[PDB]
């Protein structure tokens, strides 16, 4: 079952600058940082609080590694702004194959690695009324 | 000071239609329903957790009653899709205030009313990296 909103991803062309838009305006601090080679992305993890299922939320900062990425192709279309939003869920597994018998498009067959060792898949956003969707079940 | 992600504010062409894939999709129920004729929405709200600071985290669905509206303007450009962030805080009037300070634009002097009896800012999207912005105190 998704039981919290794990998180905002919110793409940017220089993640540094954008980090420090957050710390200085807001006060908000990086929880983490790190380089998804697969997904290409370079990405920071600001915690905003804890949540009633045991979990967080965050907002994921992201810079494109490269053109040809999800985030890349995104931001040369669109610009910088929201990109996804992600539910936690203690099986990530299980909720997928649920939503894939309803007939989203579920992108991955296997989660694949994401932020801080977590398992993750997306919804096809044509499915999901114009919104990338992420499922996610922290390590 | 901003103590969670109180919503995600998410526009679409059909509301009754979007709250329905969600429910159906994920299980998420209706929390509450309303019209804001200052803000031009017919909103939904769905509860997805509760939050450290005491408040909760929802996804807001928003139909435009109008098409001269943020939403309907937004919609026509964009098509359905993710349309604002909130952060909520226990005195939106200071954290306002202090953002002011930093010459990131607010978008109302004094807070206007909002979901529930809220009271609600907001900051200009190309101040926040591509993210219209809003700040809300619960009622
Ligand atoms: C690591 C991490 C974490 O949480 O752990 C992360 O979150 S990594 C985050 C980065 N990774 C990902 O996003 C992986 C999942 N995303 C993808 O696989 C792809 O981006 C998707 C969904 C398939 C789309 O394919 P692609 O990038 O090749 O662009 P596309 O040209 O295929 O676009 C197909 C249509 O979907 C629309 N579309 C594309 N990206 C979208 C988005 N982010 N939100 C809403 N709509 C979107 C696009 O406007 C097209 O619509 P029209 O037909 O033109 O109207
Ligand atoms: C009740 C409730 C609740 O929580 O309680 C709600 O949330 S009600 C939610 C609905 N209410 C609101 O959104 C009120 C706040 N929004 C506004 O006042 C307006 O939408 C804003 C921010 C000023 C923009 O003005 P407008 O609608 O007239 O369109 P615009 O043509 O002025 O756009 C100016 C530029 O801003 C960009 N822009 C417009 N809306 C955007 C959005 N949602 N996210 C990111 N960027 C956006 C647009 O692409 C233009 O960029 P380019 O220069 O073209 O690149
Ligand atoms: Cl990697
Ligand atoms: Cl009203
Ligand atoms: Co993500
Ligand atoms: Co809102």
């Amino acid at each position: 079952s998704l039981t919290r909103i794990d998180h905002i991803g919110i793409a940017c062309h220089d993640l540094d600058a954008t980090v420090e838009f957050y710390r200085a305006t807001y006060g908000f601090e990086v929880f983490h940082t790190e380089v998804n080679e697969e997904q290409g992305v370079r990405e920071a993890m600001l915690k905003i609080n804890d949540t009633s299922d045991g979990g967080a939320s965050y907002l994921q900062l992201l810079e494109p590694t490269r053109e040809d990425s999800a985030v890349g192709k995104w931001l040369a279309k669109n610009g910088e702004g929201v990109h996804h939003i992600a539910f936690g869920t203690a099986d990530v597994d299980a909720d997928a194959a649920d939503i894939r018998d309803k007939g989203v498009r579920v992108l991955y067959d296997e989660p694949r690695r994401g932020s801080m060792g977590s398992r993750i898949t997306f919804l096809h956003p044509k499915d999901c009324h114009g919104v990338l969707t992420e499922l996610v079940t922290s390590a």
